[PDB]
Protein backbone atom coordinates (compact mmCIF):
# COMPACT_ATOMS: atom_id res chain seq x y z
CA UNK A 1 0.00 0.00 0.00
CA UNK A 2 1.10 3.56 -0.84
CA UNK A 3 0.17 6.34 1.57
CA UNK A 4 1.65 9.82 1.54
CA UNK A 5 0.43 13.39 1.87
CA UNK A 6 1.75 16.93 1.77
CA UNK A 7 -0.52 19.83 2.70
CA UNK A 8 -0.30 23.58 3.28
CA UNK A 9 -2.51 26.58 4.11
CA UNK A 10 -4.71 28.44 1.61
CA UNK A 11 -4.89 31.29 4.11
CA UNK A 12 -3.91 32.07 7.70
CA UNK A 13 -5.67 29.66 10.07
CA UNK A 14 -5.86 29.44 13.83
CA UNK A 15 -5.32 25.97 15.28
CA UNK A 16 -6.89 25.86 18.74
CA UNK A 17 -8.12 22.31 18.26
CA UNK A 18 -6.43 21.37 15.03
CA UNK A 19 -4.74 23.27 12.25
CA UNK A 20 -6.84 22.49 9.18
CA UNK A 21 -4.44 22.58 6.25
CA UNK A 22 -6.65 23.24 3.22
CA UNK A 23 -4.14 23.49 0.38
CA UNK A 24 -3.80 19.79 -0.52
CA UNK A 25 -0.79 19.20 -2.78
CA UNK A 26 -0.36 15.42 -2.43
CA UNK A 27 -2.82 13.02 -0.80
CA UNK A 28 -2.02 9.46 -1.89
CA UNK A 29 -4.59 7.12 -0.36
CA UNK A 30 -6.83 10.06 0.44
CA UNK A 31 -6.19 9.58 4.18
CA UNK A 32 -5.77 13.26 5.04
CA UNK A 33 -9.15 15.02 5.41
CA UNK A 34 -8.89 18.80 5.06
CA UNK A 35 -12.35 19.31 6.58
CA UNK A 36 -11.14 17.80 9.87
CA UNK A 37 -7.44 18.57 9.46
CA UNK A 38 -6.56 15.05 10.49
CA UNK A 39 -4.67 12.21 8.91
CA UNK A 40 -6.62 9.04 9.80
CA UNK A 41 -4.70 5.77 9.69
CA UNK A 42 -6.28 3.00 7.62
CA UNK A 43 -3.18 0.80 7.35
CA UNK A 44 -1.67 -0.36 10.66
CA UNK A 45 2.08 0.39 10.69
CA UNK A 46 5.09 2.68 11.03
CA UNK A 47 4.74 6.27 9.76
CA UNK A 48 6.93 9.37 9.31
CA UNK A 49 5.50 12.86 9.85
CA UNK A 50 7.02 16.33 9.68
CA UNK A 51 5.60 19.80 10.08
CA UNK A 52 6.84 23.31 9.64
CA UNK A 53 4.64 26.20 10.76
CA UNK A 54 5.10 29.93 10.31
CA UNK A 55 3.53 31.23 13.51
CA UNK A 56 2.44 34.71 14.42
CA UNK A 57 0.91 35.51 17.80
CA UNK A 58 2.00 39.06 18.59
CA UNK A 59 3.28 40.03 22.06
CA UNK A 60 6.38 38.37 23.54
CA UNK A 61 4.58 35.28 24.77
CA UNK A 62 5.79 31.85 23.71
CA UNK A 63 3.80 29.89 21.18
CA UNK A 64 3.69 26.23 20.23
CA UNK A 65 2.95 23.93 17.32
CA UNK A 66 2.39 20.37 18.49
CA UNK A 67 1.94 17.12 16.58
CA UNK A 68 -0.77 14.97 18.13
CA UNK A 69 -1.88 11.40 17.94
CA UNK A 70 -5.35 10.71 19.30
CA UNK A 71 -5.16 13.77 21.54
CA UNK A 72 -1.70 13.08 22.97
CA UNK A 73 1.22 15.34 22.05
CA UNK A 74 3.98 13.32 20.35
CA UNK A 75 6.21 16.25 19.40
CA UNK A 76 6.27 19.88 20.33
CA UNK A 77 7.95 23.02 19.06
CA UNK A 78 8.23 26.30 20.93
CA UNK A 79 8.49 29.57 19.00
CA UNK A 80 9.04 33.03 20.47
CA UNK A 81 8.09 36.12 18.42
CA UNK A 82 9.97 38.49 18.51
CA UNK A 83 7.55 40.06 16.02
CA UNK A 84 10.58 41.23 14.07
CA UNK A 85 11.98 37.83 12.98
CA UNK A 86 8.76 35.83 13.49
CA UNK A 87 9.13 32.25 14.35
CA UNK A 88 8.79 28.88 12.69
CA UNK A 89 7.68 25.95 14.82
CA UNK A 90 8.75 22.61 13.46
CA UNK A 91 9.33 18.99 14.32
CA UNK A 92 9.50 15.42 12.97
CA UNK A 93 8.39 12.05 14.23
CA UNK A 94 8.33 8.38 13.52
CA UNK A 95 5.23 6.81 15.08
CA UNK A 96 3.42 3.51 15.08
CA UNK A 97 -0.27 3.82 14.16
CA UNK A 98 -3.25 1.49 14.44
CA UNK A 99 -6.22 1.76 12.11
CA UNK A 100 -8.31 4.72 13.18
CA UNK A 101 -5.56 6.67 14.90
CA UNK A 102 -5.59 10.40 14.18
CA UNK A 103 -2.53 12.49 13.56
CA UNK A 104 -2.72 16.29 13.22
CA UNK A 105 -1.04 19.57 14.11
CA UNK A 106 -2.35 21.74 16.93
CA UNK A 107 -1.50 25.37 17.67
CA UNK A 108 -1.14 26.89 21.10
CA UNK A 109 -0.98 30.64 21.66
CA UNK A 110 -0.46 31.68 18.04
CA UNK A 111 -1.71 31.70 14.44
CA UNK A 112 -0.31 29.91 11.36
CA UNK A 113 0.60 32.07 8.35
CA UNK A 114 0.73 31.18 4.66
CA UNK A 115 -1.39 31.07 1.53
CA UNK A 116 -1.93 29.65 -1.96
CA UNK A 117 1.24 31.29 -3.27
CA UNK A 118 3.46 31.30 -0.20
CA UNK A 119 3.47 27.70 0.99
CA UNK A 120 5.14 28.51 4.30
CA UNK A 121 3.19 26.31 6.71
CA UNK A 122 3.31 22.64 5.82
CA UNK A 123 2.62 19.15 7.13
CA UNK A 124 3.73 15.91 5.40
CA UNK A 125 3.77 12.23 6.19
CA UNK A 126 3.97 8.78 4.71
CA UNK A 127 3.84 5.10 5.51
CA UNK A 128 7.26 3.58 6.17
CA UNK A 129 6.41 -0.06 6.90
CA UNK A 130 2.97 -1.70 7.11
CA UNK A 131 2.75 -4.15 10.02
CA UNK B 1 10.54 0.80 -1.07
CA UNK B 2 10.92 -2.25 -3.41
CA UNK B 3 11.70 -1.10 -6.96
CA UNK B 4 14.51 1.24 -8.04
CA UNK B 5 16.71 2.95 -5.43
CA UNK B 6 16.89 6.71 -5.72
CA UNK B 7 18.07 9.05 -3.02
CA UNK B 8 20.44 11.98 -2.72
CA UNK B 9 21.82 14.34 -0.08
CA UNK B 10 23.89 17.36 -1.09
CA UNK B 11 25.40 20.56 0.30
CA UNK B 12 27.80 23.41 -0.42
CA UNK B 13 31.59 23.36 -0.86
CA UNK B 14 31.53 27.16 -0.47
CA UNK B 15 28.92 29.96 -0.45
CA UNK B 16 26.76 30.10 -3.62
CA UNK B 17 24.10 32.31 -5.14
CA UNK B 18 20.98 30.56 -6.40
CA UNK B 19 18.79 33.15 -8.08
CA UNK B 20 17.88 30.73 -10.87
CA UNK B 21 18.90 27.56 -9.05
CA UNK B 22 21.13 26.76 -6.06
CA UNK B 23 23.84 24.46 -7.39
CA UNK B 24 24.86 22.28 -4.47
CA UNK B 25 28.30 20.94 -5.35
CA UNK B 26 29.03 18.79 -2.28
CA UNK B 27 27.55 15.44 -3.22
CA UNK B 28 27.35 13.21 -0.14
CA UNK B 29 24.85 10.70 -1.46
CA UNK B 30 23.55 10.31 -5.00
CA UNK B 31 22.07 6.87 -5.41
CA UNK B 32 21.16 6.63 -9.09
CA UNK B 33 23.19 9.71 -10.02
CA UNK B 34 20.01 11.66 -10.73
CA UNK B 35 21.09 14.85 -9.00
CA UNK B 36 23.39 16.85 -11.31
CA UNK B 37 25.61 19.39 -9.47
CA UNK B 38 26.43 21.10 -12.81
CA UNK B 39 22.74 22.10 -13.16
CA UNK B 40 21.71 21.93 -9.46
CA UNK B 41 18.67 19.86 -10.40
CA UNK B 42 17.31 16.47 -9.51
CA UNK B 43 15.84 14.96 -12.67
CA UNK B 44 13.26 12.23 -12.38
CA UNK B 45 13.63 9.18 -14.59
CA UNK B 46 11.23 7.14 -12.48
CA UNK B 47 7.57 8.20 -12.41
CA UNK B 48 6.30 8.22 -8.85
CA UNK B 49 6.07 9.76 -5.40
CA UNK B 50 9.10 11.50 -3.91
CA UNK B 51 10.06 13.14 -0.60
CA UNK B 52 12.24 16.28 -0.59
CA UNK B 53 13.63 18.49 2.13
CA UNK B 54 15.98 21.44 2.27
CA UNK B 55 17.65 23.60 4.87
CA UNK B 56 19.47 26.67 3.59
CA UNK B 57 21.65 28.96 5.68
CA UNK B 58 21.05 32.40 4.18
CA UNK B 59 22.60 35.79 4.77
CA UNK B 60 23.20 38.98 2.82
CA UNK B 61 19.68 40.22 3.30
CA UNK B 62 20.10 43.98 3.63
CA UNK B 63 17.21 44.32 6.03
CA UNK B 64 14.56 42.83 3.76
CA UNK B 65 13.26 39.31 3.72
CA UNK B 66 14.83 36.51 1.77
CA UNK B 67 13.36 33.25 0.49
CA UNK B 68 14.41 29.70 -0.32
CA UNK B 69 11.95 28.02 -2.71
CA UNK B 70 11.66 24.40 -3.81
CA UNK B 71 10.64 24.26 -7.45
CA UNK B 72 9.36 21.67 -9.87
CA UNK B 73 9.78 22.56 -13.56
CA UNK B 74 9.72 26.28 -12.71
CA UNK B 75 6.71 26.08 -10.37
CA UNK B 76 7.23 26.89 -6.68
CA UNK B 77 5.91 24.00 -4.53
CA UNK B 78 7.17 25.11 -1.11
CA UNK B 79 8.67 28.27 0.35
CA UNK B 80 10.46 29.50 3.42
CA UNK B 81 10.89 33.15 4.32
CA UNK B 82 13.97 34.24 6.28
CA UNK B 83 13.98 37.67 7.83
CA UNK B 84 17.29 38.01 9.71
CA UNK B 85 19.60 40.74 8.46
CA UNK B 86 20.82 42.78 11.43
CA UNK B 87 23.93 40.55 11.56
CA UNK B 88 24.74 36.94 10.59
CA UNK B 89 22.45 34.25 9.16
CA UNK B 90 18.95 32.77 9.22
CA UNK B 91 17.68 29.41 7.93
CA UNK B 92 15.01 28.83 5.30
CA UNK B 93 13.64 25.28 5.21
CA UNK B 94 10.84 23.06 4.05
CA UNK B 95 9.67 19.54 3.19
CA UNK B 96 7.34 18.22 0.50
CA UNK B 97 5.91 15.07 -1.00
CA UNK B 98 5.49 15.39 -4.76
CA UNK B 99 4.43 13.29 -7.69
CA UNK B 100 6.92 13.38 -10.55
CA UNK B 101 6.74 12.23 -14.17
CA UNK B 102 9.83 11.04 -16.00
CA UNK B 103 11.88 14.09 -16.90
CA UNK B 104 10.55 16.49 -14.25
CA UNK B 105 13.15 18.57 -12.45
CA UNK B 106 13.26 19.51 -8.79
CA UNK B 107 15.60 22.11 -7.35
CA UNK B 108 15.99 24.91 -4.84
CA UNK B 109 16.04 28.58 -5.84
CA UNK B 110 16.92 31.65 -3.77
CA UNK B 111 15.56 35.21 -3.54
CA UNK B 112 17.38 38.10 -1.86
CA UNK B 113 20.15 36.18 -0.11
CA UNK B 114 23.10 33.83 -0.52
CA UNK B 115 23.41 30.23 0.75
CA UNK B 116 26.26 29.52 3.14
CA UNK B 117 28.32 26.45 3.89
CA UNK B 118 31.44 24.49 3.00
CA UNK B 119 32.80 20.94 3.17
CA UNK B 120 34.09 22.20 6.54
CA UNK B 121 30.62 23.12 7.83
CA UNK B 122 27.72 21.36 6.17
CA UNK B 123 25.15 24.06 6.91
CA UNK B 124 23.01 24.16 3.77
CA UNK B 125 21.36 20.90 2.67
CA UNK B 126 19.04 19.37 0.08
CA UNK B 127 17.89 15.73 0.30
CA UNK B 128 15.33 13.57 -1.42
CA UNK B 129 14.32 10.04 -2.33
CA UNK B 130 11.69 8.00 -4.12
CA UNK B 131 8.96 6.70 -1.76
CA UNK B 132 6.69 4.93 -4.27
CA UNK B 133 7.12 4.32 -8.01
CA UNK B 134 3.90 4.49 -10.07
CA UNK C 1 13.92 -5.33 7.90
CA UNK C 2 12.00 -2.57 9.64
CA UNK C 3 14.47 -0.17 11.24
CA UNK C 4 13.36 3.24 12.44
CA UNK C 5 13.50 5.28 15.62
CA UNK C 6 12.19 8.49 17.10
CA UNK C 7 13.81 9.75 20.32
CA UNK C 8 13.57 12.82 22.52
CA UNK C 9 14.84 14.31 25.75
CA UNK C 10 13.44 13.65 29.27
CA UNK C 11 15.52 16.43 30.86
CA UNK C 12 18.20 19.01 29.96
CA UNK C 13 21.36 17.26 28.69
CA UNK C 14 24.91 18.24 27.72
CA UNK C 15 26.01 16.83 24.40
CA UNK C 16 29.64 17.79 23.96
CA UNK C 17 30.55 14.22 23.08
CA UNK C 18 27.08 12.90 22.29
CA UNK C 19 23.56 13.99 23.13
CA UNK C 20 22.03 11.01 24.89
CA UNK C 21 18.32 11.11 24.07
CA UNK C 22 16.51 9.25 26.82
CA UNK C 23 12.84 9.46 25.83
CA UNK C 24 12.63 6.55 23.42
CA UNK C 25 9.30 6.85 21.61
CA UNK C 26 9.93 4.49 18.67
CA UNK C 27 12.88 2.09 18.40
CA UNK C 28 12.12 -0.56 15.81
CA UNK C 29 14.90 -3.11 16.11
CA UNK C 30 16.38 -1.52 19.24
CA UNK C 31 19.28 -0.07 17.31
CA UNK C 32 19.28 3.25 19.12
CA UNK C 33 20.96 2.90 22.50
CA UNK C 34 19.94 5.58 25.03
CA UNK C 35 22.94 4.61 27.21
CA UNK C 36 25.40 5.63 24.48
CA UNK C 37 23.22 8.06 22.53
CA UNK C 38 24.13 6.30 19.30
CA UNK C 39 22.12 4.59 16.63
CA UNK C 40 24.06 1.58 15.53
CA UNK C 41 23.90 -0.04 12.15
CA UNK C 42 23.88 -3.82 11.75
CA UNK C 43 22.12 -3.71 8.35
CA UNK C 44 24.14 -1.92 5.69
CA UNK C 45 22.13 0.38 3.46
CA UNK C 46 20.70 3.81 2.85
CA UNK C 47 19.30 5.72 5.82
CA UNK C 48 17.45 8.98 6.41
CA UNK C 49 18.17 10.93 9.62
CA UNK C 50 16.78 14.19 10.95
CA UNK C 51 17.24 16.10 14.18
CA UNK C 52 15.87 19.22 15.79
CA UNK C 53 17.62 20.49 18.92
CA UNK C 54 16.40 23.29 21.14
CA UNK C 55 19.63 24.78 22.51
CA UNK C 56 20.72 27.32 25.10
CA UNK C 57 24.02 28.61 26.44
CA UNK C 58 24.84 30.98 23.63
CA UNK C 59 26.44 33.90 25.45
CA UNK C 60 27.78 36.11 22.69
CA UNK C 61 28.64 33.04 20.67
CA UNK C 62 26.92 30.70 18.26
CA UNK C 63 26.07 27.10 19.06
CA UNK C 64 25.96 23.91 17.03
CA UNK C 65 24.14 20.63 16.72
CA UNK C 66 26.00 18.25 14.43
CA UNK C 67 25.06 14.86 13.08
CA UNK C 68 28.06 12.53 13.15
CA UNK C 69 28.83 9.13 11.69
CA UNK C 70 31.76 7.39 13.38
CA UNK C 71 33.18 10.69 14.64
CA UNK C 72 32.87 12.47 11.30
CA UNK C 73 30.38 15.36 10.98
CA UNK C 74 27.95 14.74 8.10
CA UNK C 75 25.66 17.67 8.81
CA UNK C 76 25.96 20.76 10.94
CA UNK C 77 23.52 23.39 12.17
CA UNK C 78 24.50 26.79 13.55
CA UNK C 79 22.25 28.51 16.12
CA UNK C 80 22.97 32.08 17.12
CA UNK C 81 20.09 33.41 19.23
CA UNK C 82 21.73 34.37 22.51
CA UNK C 83 20.57 37.66 24.07
CA UNK C 84 17.16 36.09 24.75
CA UNK C 85 15.13 32.89 24.44
CA UNK C 86 16.37 29.62 22.92
CA UNK C 87 17.19 28.67 19.35
CA UNK C 88 16.78 25.50 17.33
CA UNK C 89 19.57 23.76 15.46
CA UNK C 90 18.34 21.25 12.89
CA UNK C 91 19.27 19.25 9.84
CA UNK C 92 18.46 16.24 7.68
CA UNK C 93 20.66 13.78 5.83
CA UNK C 94 20.58 10.74 3.57
CA UNK C 95 23.58 8.49 4.22
CA UNK C 96 24.87 5.11 3.26
CA UNK C 97 25.84 3.09 6.35
CA UNK C 98 28.07 0.09 6.63
CA UNK C 99 27.37 -2.57 9.19
CA UNK C 100 28.69 -1.30 12.50
CA UNK C 101 28.49 2.43 11.71
CA UNK C 102 27.44 4.73 14.54
CA UNK C 103 25.20 7.72 14.05
CA UNK C 104 24.49 10.31 16.73
CA UNK C 105 23.98 14.00 17.48
CA UNK C 106 26.75 16.12 18.99
CA UNK C 107 26.50 19.61 20.54
CA UNK C 108 28.93 22.52 20.77
CA UNK C 109 28.60 25.94 22.39
CA UNK C 110 25.42 25.06 24.27
CA UNK C 111 23.13 22.57 26.03
CA UNK C 112 20.01 20.76 24.78
CA UNK C 113 16.67 21.50 26.42
CA UNK C 114 13.56 19.43 27.07
CA UNK C 115 11.42 17.04 29.08
CA UNK C 116 9.12 14.07 28.53
CA UNK C 117 6.56 16.84 29.07
CA UNK C 118 8.37 19.43 26.92
CA UNK C 119 9.30 17.25 23.92
CA UNK C 120 11.34 19.90 22.08
CA UNK C 121 14.64 18.25 21.10
CA UNK C 122 14.32 15.25 18.78
CA UNK C 123 16.26 12.75 16.70
CA UNK C 124 14.73 10.34 14.18
CA UNK C 125 15.99 7.98 11.51
CA UNK C 126 14.93 5.05 9.39
CA UNK C 127 16.25 2.56 6.87
CA UNK C 128 15.30 3.61 3.38
CA UNK C 129 16.91 0.90 1.20
CA UNK C 130 18.86 -2.08 2.57
CA UNK C 131 21.82 -2.90 0.27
Amino acid sequence: PKIAFYVGLKSPHEGYEVLKFDDVVTNLGNHYDPTTGKFSCQVRGIYFFTYHILMRGGDGTSMWADLCKNGQVRASAIAQDADQNYDYASNSVVLHLDSGDEVYVKLDGGKAHGGNNNKYSTFSGFLLYPD
